[PDB]
């Protein structure tokens, strides 16, 4: 809220919020993870050979993990699923060949009745690349237009230069600050 003062904030919301990173592998969770600083460094395994990370920040929780068809599932992802209160989808702007893969994963994920009331956000990571897709083309490409209006928002960014990352969270914070 404050952090070295800087500027008087107004965020007073706290109606349960837990932002997790969902999407295709290599989308840019590694770069974004470091950006979040990583509150409580926790390393656990749901089953067989699945690597999941969990961190806690005061009240807001955060969890990162990849997803895909070839990927399996268990009962650990479900437990945290409902408990989760923040759904943020991040795809690769330079991986068009897999953009559909991200859409499908998002399609099945968004079909969770327990997540029907969760805030959904899309982030494009790799806008610094000269051959990277734009949020507009990405939005239409991933069928972002196919989803009802209000569910999620889309924004292009570059994980390397940090351009778009700050404005993306700041904006997201406002939406989370004003609850209907
Ligand atoms: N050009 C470019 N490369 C990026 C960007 N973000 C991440 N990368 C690189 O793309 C690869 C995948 O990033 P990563 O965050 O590890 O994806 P993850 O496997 O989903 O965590 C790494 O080599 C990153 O350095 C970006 O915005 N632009």
């Amino acid at each position: 809220g404050l952090f070295a003062s800087k500027l008087f904030s107004n965020l007073f919301g706290n109606k349960e919020m837990r932002i997790l990173m969902v999407g295709l592998d290599g989308a840019g969770k590694t770069t974004v993870l470091y950006k979040l600083k990583l509150g409580e460094v926790i390393t656990t395994i749901p089953t067989i050979g699945f690597n999941v990370e969990t961190v806690q920040y005061k009240n807001i929780s955060f969890t990162v993990w990849d997803v895909g068809g070839q990927d399996r599932i268990r009962s650990l992802w479900r437990h945290y699923y409902r408990n989760t209160e923040g759904v943020i989808f991040v795809v690769d702007s330079n991986d068009r060949s897999r953009i559909g893969e991200a859409r499908e994963v998002m399609q099945r994920m968004l079909n969770e009745d327990e997540l029907r009331n969760a805030a959904w956000l899309v982030f494009a990571n790799k806008q610094d690349l000269p051959e990277a897709m734009s949020a507009a083309e990405i939005t239409e490409k991933l069928g972002l237009h196919s989803i009802r209006n209000r569910p999620w928002f889309i924004q292009a960014t570059c994980a390397t230069s940090g351009e778009g990352l700050y404005e993306g969270l700041e904006w997201l914070s406002n939406s989370l600050k004003n609850s209907t």
